[PDB]
């Protein structure tokens, strides 16, 4: 139950290419040890640390932003620590973040949204999870979880994320 929806000038790109381009106007909001602060926590939209959504945006230009929809809670320094993990169905990418504390997170520019990911992670899993390898990934600007991630999806269509939206689009819907 894959679904892909996006804006109509992105129909010739493959998906590796649109998340090359997200990730590079995105950059990497540098959430490491030593350099966390309210600038680069993001945030989730029902509750402090969990919630239906987890949504950040670049600090490189202000505006460029994702939002991930499920049911989402991050452990901060209960064990193991610093571990994202629950029920990731949905990924929206794309500029100007709205929303998030008395209505949802929302892009005002939207390029693409997955949905139906289906992808599930435990606690216990810890940071190899694939819940938490995906969205610390896009949070650094590094595509690769993600890309994975959907590969395994895309095979059930013989396809991969070399394949465009408009092929995508032709096989799922
Ligand atoms: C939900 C998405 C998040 C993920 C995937 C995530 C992941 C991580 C990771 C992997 C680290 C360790 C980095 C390293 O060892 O270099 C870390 C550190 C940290 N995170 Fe998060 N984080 C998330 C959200 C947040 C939020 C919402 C907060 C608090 C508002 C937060 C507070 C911290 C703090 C305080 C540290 C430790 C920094 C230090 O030791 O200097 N994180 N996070």
């Amino acid at each position: 139950a894959f679904s892909v929806n996006y804006d109509s000038s992105f129909g010739g790109y493959s998906i590796h290419d649109y998340l090359g381009q997200w990730a590079s106007t995105f950059g990497d909001v540098n959430h490491t040890n030593g350099n966390v602060t309210d600038a680069n926590s993001g945030g989730f939209y029902g509750g402090s640390l969990s919630g239906s959504q987890y949504a950040i945006s670049s600090t490189a230009n202000q505006v460029t932003a994702f939002v991930a929809g499920g049911n989402l809670t991050y452990t901060l320094f209960n064990e193991p620590a610093h571990t994202l993990y629950g029920q990731l169905d949905s990924l929206s990418f794309g500029d100007g973040l709205s929303g998030g504390d008395t209505s949802p997170y929302s892009i005002q520019v939207p390029d693409v949204s997955f949905g139906g990911l289906n992808l599930s992670s435990l606690q216990a899993q810890g940071h190899d999870g694939v819940v938490h390898q995906v969205v610390y990934g896009l949070m650094s600007g590094d595509t690769g979880a993600l890309e994975t991630a959907l590969n395994g999806i895309l095979d059930d269509y013989g396809l991969s994320v070399n394949s465009t939206f408009d092929q995508v689009a032709a096989a799922t819907a």
